[PDB]
């Protein structure tokens, strides 16, 4: 109760025009508008912003995780939901959970339409909770990007990251045992390490609808679980190997720090966390320069990554 | 040493490899508008041609405290069909065709035969609601859930024609009210079961209730009203929709009846299933306290003109529903909103 009549301004303050047991229409451009949705969890991370009692941004990772999933296919989200299951409701930090969710939706053009708060006693221990999210998205049929498309030649344009986003935070963790050290004083590049590590998902929704408005892209890649290796993949199209130049970037610091306090190997490092790229964009040579230019000039970390080249090679995924 | 993911206790391909079973119950509810398959980022699917302003109703929901008892008696696979029940039995009540459905599950440790069971029942509630089962999301935190531990949360989409959403406005003095059966607590009330269970000292499982053991009362998968609704908005001037949840009578009714309208309900159209007489009794319960916790056997109430009636019975019976006249709509002078008589 003390919950609903503080989320009451932040649902509203996020609704969209076609918002009316949620209701929501569809917008007037599309013509065959087909809906595209998933649903997500933020992880480990939670447990991380638990021990550092800071759960402000949490909520902007459980939207990012779900809308920057949208937006590989081409959509537009549309409305939000979340899931909020806990042990007993701890009513601040249930709002700031919320409110993360709210700002995470207000930068994707989305809006939160509803959700729920359920408590369970015994299955939660202490002020622990989990947080569901569950994004719906329009796009039109005949622009979806289903990576078909996607040809020997194809240049591939990485988006920075804003950190490790949500994945490959019980790896993080585990560095933090074995090593011992206090990420709110061990500071690095004059930031704290808690801050690198606790650093809300970048949200690529705008900047990937405008992209999508003016140049010809093939396929997008947002990696998450499972990294370069699990992800790339998922939009290659059959006898195709994407090269990724390892040299044309440099990793943010934060993942520096994290190999070397585990020792963790080179594979591993590209698999467990991005490395510093959030999105991989696939789309034809000659509409590189127009990418690259139009990124960078709207908010976004973009260079040229890697290509694409024909191949009947299992390792669908060369780091060299 | 050199740490890996491997040293945690989080494997991504714990989720890939349960998807890699549940993939057959799941392309069994298939609609023709879902286009591609799991494993994309984002799950397809088209509107039905049959809209020209199609407005989208959505929700999210738990089981709640019934998964609690679904783990204590060491049965999961009904549990799957109450997610999708108390989702699209919610969409139908404002017009709402359901479209597709998610799920979250989360847990310690990855027991894929314990949750491809559940999914199996997330499916066939799907399938008995004409909604498609498009992904999901299954999280590990090992940390968090303690012993086998799980928890599972549904999202349901559904789509209804913008002059045709149904809001209470309809609702005019004289409209008769018509009651659908449940299959018995649905999955609602069941803290005040588990309290029951304990102050009566009684093991669900060897405590028999008219030859079945008493768990499988209480336990019994929610009833699915969506065909059954969809066809009477289709056939019929449906002007409100109950759905008897959390609140029982007394909550739920009012929520879709307009402002200074008041349902009476005639006690003596039914009698409550044996399920609820044993709870009852075992917990003392003041049956002001059941139609409040419990739904008492009516898990739906449909408002509707009175010349309508014998042709709405006739429908609903006729998909297999315990379908009845339970009251009707008589405009509260100001007046308390529920009177059950
Ligand atoms: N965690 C949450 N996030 C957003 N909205 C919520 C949440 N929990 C409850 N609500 C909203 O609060 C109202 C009452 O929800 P309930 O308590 O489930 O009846 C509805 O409008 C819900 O959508
Ligand atoms: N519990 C689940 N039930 C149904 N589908 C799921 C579930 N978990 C994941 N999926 C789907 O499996 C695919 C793999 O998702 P990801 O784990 O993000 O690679 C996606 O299409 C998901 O929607």
């Amino acid at each position: 109760n003390a919950l609903v009549g503080r989320i009451k301004g932040v649902v509203k303050k996020t609704r969209r025009p076609e918002v009316m047991g949620a209701l929501c229409a569809l917008p007037q451009k599309y013509r065959e508008p087909v809906l595209v949705s998933g649903t997500d969890g933020v992880g480990t991370k939670l447990r991380l912003a638990m021990d550092l009692k800071r759960h402000d941004t949490i909520g902007i990772d459980l939207v990012a995780m779900c809308v920057n999933d949208l937006v590989v296919q081409g959509a537009e989200p549309l409305f939000f939901l979340d899931y909020y299951a806990t042990g007993k409701l701890d009513v601040d930090t249930a709002s700031a959970v919320i409110s993360g969710i709210a700002e995470g939706c207000l930068q994707s053009g989305c809006s939160l339409v509803g959700g729920e708060t359920a408590e369970m006693p015994g299955m939660y221990h202490g002020e622990d909770y989990d947080v569901a999210g569950f994004c719906v998205g329009v796009v039109e049929k005949s622009e979806i990007i289903d990576g078909s498309k996607v040809s020997d030649g194809d240049v591939l344009i990485a988006l920075g990251s804003s950190g490790p986003h949500s994945n490959g935070y019980s790896l993080v963790r585990k560095i933090l045992e074995v090593s011992g050290c206090d990420p709110q004083t061990t500071e690095l590049d004059g930031k704290p390490l808690a801050d690198h590590l606790l650093a809300p998902t970048r949200i690529y929704v705008k900047s990937v609808l405008e992209l999508i408005e003016k140049v010809d892209v093939h396929a997008i890649a947002h990696l998450t679980g499972g990294g370069f290796w699990e992800n790339i993949p998922r939009v290659l199209p059959d006898n195709t190997q994407a090269v990724i130049d390892e040299s044309s970037w440099q990793w943010p610091e934060v993942f520096n720090w994290l190999q070397t306090a585990g020792n963790v190997e080179h594979h591993e490092m590209y698999r467990t966390f991005n490395c510093g790229v959030g999105m991989i964009i696939a789309l034809p040579a000659p509409e590189v320069d127009k990418a690259l230019a139009l990124l960078n000039a709207n908010g976004e970390n973009a260079w040229k990554i890697g290509i694409i080249k024909a191949s009947d090679s299992e390792q669908r995924v060369v780091i060299e």
